[PDB]
């Protein structure tokens, strides 16, 4: 299997996550003017379009650093929105559910790629 074939599938993986109605509230970086105190609250916005410029941009040496990236955008969500009531934080942990079922063979596919 193919050395470069990650950053397809994880074109495909992002384009699932941007369809859904779960990723409404991550698509794009966090307006300031709607939610003021963000940055009170989280250090290092990430969000999908963002993900997906980078990927785009050839500027993820590896399938590791995208997932830093994802694993961000949902870290800074529960950080951001900790109370288990909120919608938000169960349209996170779904998507995120999704996000880490599809990445795991995306990246055992890599590894093992690294040894041919």
């Amino acid at each position: 299997y193919d050395i470069q074939a990650w950053k397809k599938q994880c074109e495909e993986l992002l384009n699932l996550i941007f369809q859904c109605e779960d990723s409404e509230p991550f698509r794009q970086p966090v307006d300031l003017l709607e939610y003021p105190d963000y940055r009170d609250i989280i250090d290092t916005p990430m969000d999908f379009a963002t993900v997906r410029e980078t990927l785009e941009a050839g500027n993820y040496e590896s399938p590791m650093e995208l997932c830093k990236d994802v694993r961000l955008i949902f870290s800074n969500s529960k950080a951001y929105t900790p109370s288990k009531r909120s919608r938000i934080y169960s349209m996170s942990l779904r998507l995120s559910a999704f996000f880490e079922e599809h990445i795991s063979s995306v990246l055992s596919d890599y590894k093992s790629a690294l040894r041919f």
